[PDB]
This record gives structure tokens, sequence and C-alpha cells, in this order.
């Protein structure tokens, strides 16, 4: 069912925001200090798409006060899959897993993630079929 798990800090390039150290489930880190107009490449870590349809994309998150959402992409910027709302989860480090869906095409795929607004973290996330 799991197609890919990407930790959030495992990104080839990035765009104004920092590790820090998670502790949620697992240990390790997250990417925090996210704002409008940050982002996460994983260009280094194609992942292949067996066949063109509906996935479903989740996203391991924490956020004080919410507010935030963010937009599903290839890197670079285009095409883009697909965008979600962030919720308020009770704290940095209060962790919840959101979910949508979105279409890919088949193929190897190199994906990035645009914040349109801040206020949240992110640990990883995890593309799976439907
Ligand atoms: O999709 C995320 C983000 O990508 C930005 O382009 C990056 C690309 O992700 C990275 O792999 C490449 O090496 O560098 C470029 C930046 O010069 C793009 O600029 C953003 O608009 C986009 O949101
Ligand atoms: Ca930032
Ligand atoms: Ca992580
Ligand atoms: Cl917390
Ligand atoms: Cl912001
Ligand atoms: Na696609």
């Amino acid at each position: 069912m799991v197609i890919a798990t990407i930790q959030a800090e495992d990104h080839s390039q990035q765009s104004g925001t920092q590790q820090e150290t998670t502790t949620d489930t697992g240990g390790g880190k997250n990417v925090g200090y996210i704002d409008a107009g940050d982002w996460l490449s994983y260009a280094g870590t194609p992942v292949n798409i067996p066949s063109s349809g509906s996935y479903l994309i989740e996203y391991r998150v924490a956020s004080q006060n919410g507010g935030g959402s963010l937009t599903f992409e290839e890197a670079g910027g285009a095409p883009v899959h697909g965008t979600i709302a962030i919720p308020a989860t009770g704290g940095w480090q209060t962790w919840t897993t959101i979910q949508h869906t979105v279409n890919l095409s088949a193929g190897s795929h190199q994906f990035g993630i645009k914040a349109n607004a801040g206020g949240w973290n992110l640990n990883w996330i995890r593309i799976n079929k439907t």
C-alpha cells in the first residue's frame, strides 16, 4: 500500500527552514521555522509511481496555533499536485497525521513542498496507493 515514506528533513534542497529534534514517535528530526515562501525539495530521492491515478499523500504535522497550508508539487514548482490546510494540534510537538488525494502520472517523480503559510512543523510525508 505504501509507495514511499520520506522524512521531511531528508531534503536535497530547501529554503527558509531549519531542522530540530522531534519528540514524536520514532524520534529523529522535524522541519521547523516554516513560513510563507519556504520550501523543501526531494529531487535527490525520486519516487516511482507504478501507475497513473489517485494517490493518498499523508503529512505528519504539528502546529501550536494553526493557519498553515502547503502545496505538494514537483520540485521546481510544476505540475502542482494538491494543497492542504494544516490544523492546530495544540503544540509544536503535538503530532497528527493529515491526508489528501492527488492524481499522479506513472513514472519517476521528483517531489517538492511549498509553504503557503507558516505556523507548523513537518516530520515526514508518506505516499500511498488508494
Ligand atoms: O518545489 C519546491 C520549490 O522548488 C524550487 O526549485 C528548486 C528545486 O526544488 C531544487 O531541487 C533545485 O535544485 O533548485 C530549485 C531552486 O533554485 C522552486 O524555486 C520553488 O518555486 C518550488 O516551490
Ligand atoms: Ca522560515
Ligand atoms: Ca522526521
Ligand atoms: Cl507540544
Ligand atoms: Cl507565514
Ligand atoms: Na503528475
